[PDB]
């Protein structure tokens, strides 16, 4: 059910030793000493990885590190679609801007961190959530040299449960870490878009990095002077398998969770986000899909930008799948008056004052955020002529030196971003007139950006004029167009330009409307901070978990299916059968690799094929896990390592706001798997030696 | 493999079904000389099977069995298609017109009988042992001079089984005085509507009621007011003990047809001739067809039964194909015929290998003449509307070239051009759709093998299919109503013979009817070589194990109630529940609509005796019982023979099961009888039809 704390384990630790936990809790996690909690990594700033060698081999999955992968891929080595394997440590490429982040050590700092909170004065100051203010206590907890002192560490103070208690981690990071291996698309994200968010799940979703250290193991830059880094902790790697029922933990890093939202907030996260999103790119979607499916040249250049518009989309599904059908909102509403109940009997009324003041800023703000979402969907993310160039102040006291070619020059680079490769203004021209006529229908004419108010007053109503007459116009409307802009350039023509006109009247308003909705947060966040300190005086600390903040945690529990809907199961494991019956080669997505499918013709499967002779590939289990959690490392009962997590079926992110135990699961890939992939499709065998594999 | 018995073959059974759990003794079930729960069961309609279930003549059958009579009924002041049927008095049920219900009375084998005959022979290639003309002559000799007025309702019918190995003779008595008792609302009774069609888990309450009229003496009659109802030999009793998992089940009915005893190579045509260009074409045609129905709400209503009609078959192919590739049915019918080969080389008779190459030589020399026929079938004559569009016939065109007969011929033509540019046809989308169809049946079909008119989109329009069908609406009389009328006030036969559009149907028509008839000699040959093929593979093996491929006559089956795994880690198990109609209601969605009753019998879990041991609600269950198209509301019965459900459809998974049963995927989807006697009881409130039922503990 949650996301624990490392201060947590203690409390925990006879309940997992129930649930079938072998390990001794130090050995898991130690709060002055080595344990397994050292061999887990944030990787690259929102993944999970994990070392598994002595010689600083690290596993995360293949969407993790995707951008290195492709950073390194050329038409003559294509890493990306072929795998790579790097059949020396001296092969393995460097990455710019990576790290791997150790939790060296963390410290509840609540008393010091209240206590210095006494000094503010104001009572509403925001201060206690400050990344700023929180990082000049952490500065002086830490001492006035720290990082000087003690070499590639920082400290780092965060705020839980709504301000109710702080930690300070004392993180170690390194930024040498190299690609060894991957394996190629077509096993790395073998659902590829289609699978995104399903169980059953067949997608070998891995790839391989070594961190790299000076000579001492202490972080330094990229340098071939460089070494493996020997770390202090390695996950052993278990060939055991797993079975239905079997107890199975994560440490990782989740990002973020609503666990006390009130019913209020449930309810407008359904009625506008969530409504909002799924209705605006619904529309979008629809209309891009039928320019794809009609001219394959559309295909590839919008096949990303449909693929990054569902990606939400299918999320926003399946939370208000469970919101519809799992009572979020009653549940939420039974644990607000559940807290009433207790103050009205204690005689303190600040905890019903707090779920107040939470109501009534929802309500306040409801046409202010509805109009965020609908301007935010319908046009800043729906519209690609909503990002157009906007000539800035610069370029126009320029035009009107003779550095009128530079501010040409520049508006010019940023049309070419615009009208890229993959723009097509026919398509963009079909979303807008469908995107806005949504739009007009749910914003009135006194809401609308300024622009949009000419569909009435000069259009006469006719959406499909306002937007042919913008690109009939506009400089921004053709190459031909722009041209004869910059042949002869004028201010005057960019400030009655109808595209600039509407890009700038829309990003106004979306502006505006962000600006006037920020001053709703904070009562919301200082009344959480009473209503969480509320819920932990009356139920404690121990069956209520602090809300995902990209800190360390751990969640436990069972290799376990679920069954979705009536009469259906989905059982606890996937094999290589299911890749092979998934398999259409006329189907970028569905391709299986040629060595793999030799695999699995001759069954060649070495150590790592189950009891019955069939081949694993992924597993689900009970686990608490959300975004942030990608190549999280999934432990046994003696915690070695079984796989990697890499997803969560759609029928359990409504888990965020309330975790689902019949529905949501945290998708794996099997350790088996992985390692069957680095020998017989990699034919790496340096990397299954230098790993601890036991039996 | 697990067939569709004979009911002559239930004594060679009997152990076996005992073994898996049958109950109730041989002769309670099927007895040639006397009452049994064969005498329970009717052909509904022709093409559907259904059970008398009351000592009044009362009938269950499927809903989509009883649709016509409940639409025929139906009006905007009474729709009982939407709203559901209740008969609250036996005088309040609905009569219909051109129904009946086929009891069947006696069985026999007269094969001996139409053996001897038969060698009367005048040409050994004689297609007469399979000729419903000569066998009726054959079942009117037996029967005797004027049998049906010396036994009024009843008639004699010999069909051949086993390819002409075997012979039956069967007695029918016919009544057609069928009234319309009760029916449940369509969102109840095609819950699923198209978009569950072939799939399990299924969740539609698949049931309908009638009941038999007769005249004072229980003899057949045509509708009468004096009519009353039927009391029957027998009747099934309603069990209310419900099914688990692997509980032995069984049905009675009469499936249509079967393709057991295929050869290898009949395999591989029906894969890479009939499904895959039934696939490709129709793939092409529901493509354009959809894309135009979701751009104008007005083409998604003239265009839905059409769409929905041309998908059944195609989900059915796409099914079939799944078998062919995955469950090696090519590879299996292969085996059958080389052990039967092997086996005659032995016995010293090499006429069973003859045979085997006859079919396979038959079928390699017709496979061009095939493809064409599936590719202008598929094609055009179903793929393009204005294929169906009006040809003169010789009579109208000899009545338009000097007497009042001319108003005649143009009303006649009026008539039919009107029928074809109806409602729902659009001349835009068929432009569109016949575009797409043309460029690959243009690409497929070589221009030395075209239909006349098609030739003149190399040689005239430089091959630009979309001009060539531009042309075809512009200059046709039948291309609009304003250039039918043009014609119709200045008709010239001259005008109709360089008509496009009458030419392109005409020479369509005249391509698909010589190819018709160049590819049915090819039918005898293998119809022959069949009869001593299965001759043989009986011989060899035995009339026990391999069962006649069915022909729309009275089969047994039995199986377990059992669901099964459609893929990797996905199990659909055995019964589903109302609580899965409720997971699917969609209001929005006509398909997924829940009727207000039933919801509020689900929140109330006013379920009665009708629910499961654990409170919960069955709806429907699958069961590994072999059935096949003509199964359609077959009573599903208990060890005991009591009815626990009506057989409604098979899952897409099993459809290769005509040519090979497939034990691991292949299941009968049956509406459970508990949830039929909760929707009589709680969504009709027809308590009168539960009283004259005999409902079992
Ligand atoms: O961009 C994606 N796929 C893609 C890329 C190029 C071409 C075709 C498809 N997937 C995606 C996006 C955002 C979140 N998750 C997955
Ligand atoms: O015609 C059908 N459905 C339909 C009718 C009217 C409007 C919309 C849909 N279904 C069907 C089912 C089975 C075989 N053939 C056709
Ligand atoms: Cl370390
Ligand atoms: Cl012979
Ligand atoms: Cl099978």
């Amino acid at each position: 059910e949650g996301m624990w704390l490392m201060q947590q384990l203690g409390r925990k630790y006879a309940q997992m030793k129930e649930r079938g936990l072998k390990m001794k809790e130090y050995d898991l996690y130690n709060p002055n000493g080595t344990s397994l909690k050292d061999a887990v990594v944030l990787f690259d700033g929102g993944c999970t990885g994990e070392v598994v060698s002595d010689r600083g081999l690290v596993l995360t999955n293949h969407h993790c590190g995707y951008d290195m992968i492709q950073a390194h891929s050329t038409l003559e080595h294509n890493y990306l679609e072929n795998g790579f394997w790097a059949m020396r440590e001296a092969d393995e490429l460097p990455n710019k801007d990576i790290s791997v982040v150790f939790i060296d050590k963390i410290e509840d700092v609540t008393d010091y961190v209240k206590k210095e909170l006494k000094a503010i004065k104001d009572p509403n100051s925001m201060d206690y959530l400050s990344p700023k203010y929180l990082q000049k206590l952490a500065d002086k907890k830490a001492g006035k040299n720290f990082s000087a002192k003690n070499p590639g560490l920082s400290v780092e103070i965060k705020a839980f449960y709504g301000g109710n208690l702080y930690l300070m981690f004392t993180k170690k990071t390194y930024t040498d870490v190299r690609l060894v291996g991957a394996p190629p698309s077509s096993i790395g994200k073998f659902g590829a878009d289609t699978d995104n968010w399903i169980w059953p799940r067949h997608t070998g979703d891995f790839s391989i990095f070594r961190i790299y250290a000076d000579k001492n193991g202490n972080p330094a830059p990229y340098s071939e002077d460089n070494v493996p880094l020997k770390p202090k902790r390695f996950f052993n790697i278990s060939l055991g398998g797993v079975q239905e029922n079997d107890y199975a933990m994560i440490m990782g890093f989740p990002g973020t969770t609503h666990r006390y939202f009130t019913a209020s907030e449930v309810d407008e996260w359904k009625s506008i986000d969530n409504d909002i999103r799924i209705r605006m790119r619904d529309i979008r979607q629809g209309v891009m899909l039928r320019e794809m499916l009609a001219d394959p040249q559309i295909k590839i250049m919008y096949s990303a930008k449909y693929a990054a518009s569902q990606n939400a989309y299918k999320r926003a599904i399946g939370a208000n799948w469970a919101i519809k059908t799992r009572g979020l909102r009653q549940n939420k509403q039974a644990m607000q008056d559940r807290l009433i109940a207790w103050g009205a009997k204690q005689g303190t009324p600040r905890y019903e004052e707090a779920v107040h003041e939470i109501d009534a800023t929802v309500a306040k703000r409801a046409d202010l955020r509805r109009r965020y979402w609908m301007i935010e969907e319908g046009i800043i993310r729906g519209i690609e002529f909503a990002r157009s160039p906007i000539p800035t102040e610069d370029e126009t006291k320029a035009l009107q030196a003779s550095a009128r070619k530079e501010a040409i020059d520049k508006i010019r680079t940023r049309y070419s971003k615009f009208a890229n490769k993959d723009y097509s203004a026919e398509v963009d021209k079909k979303v807008a007139v469908a995107m806005l006529t949504e739009y007009l229908k749910e914003i009135p004419y006194e809401n609308l950006p300024l622009h949009l108010r000419l569909v009435k007053d000069r259009f006469a109503g006719d959406v499909q004029a306002y937007v042919d007459d913008i690109f009939a116009r506009s400089v921004f409307g053709s190459e031909a167009q722009f041209d004869a802009f910059a042949a002869v350039p004028s201010v005057e023509k960019l400030a009655e330009d109808p595209m600039v006109l509407f890009a700038s009247s829309v990003f106004d308003e979306y502006r505006k409307l962000y600006n006037e909705l920020r001053p709703y947060d904070d009562p919301i966040l200082r009344a959480q901070r009473t209503y969480i300190a509320g819920l932990l005086e009356m139920d404690g600390d121990q069956d209520q978990f602090p809300d995902a903040n990209l800190t360390l945690r751990f969640t436990y529990g069972q290799v376990k299916g679920y069954s979705p809907r009536d009469n259906v199961y989905y059982g606890h494991q996937t094999t290589l059968d299911g890749v092979m019956e998934k398999e259409d080669p006329d189907n970028w997505e569905f391709v299986v690799d040629p060595k793999l499918k030799a695999v699995y013709e001759r069954k060649d499967f070495g150590r790592y094929a189950d009891r019955s002779g069939r081949m694993p590939v992924a597993f689900c289990a009970t686990t608490h896990t959300t975004g942030g959690n990608s190549g999280s490392p999934v432990m046994n009962a003696n915690g070695e390592l079984i796989g990697l997590n890499f997803d969560r079926n759609w029928e359990g992110v409504g888990g965020d706001i309330q975790y689902l135990a019949d529905y949501q699961r945290s998708i794996i890939v099997d350790i088996r798997y992985v390692l069957l992939v680095i020998d017989k499709v990699g034919g790496c065998q340096r990397l299954l030696d230098e790993m601890n594999i036991v039996p």
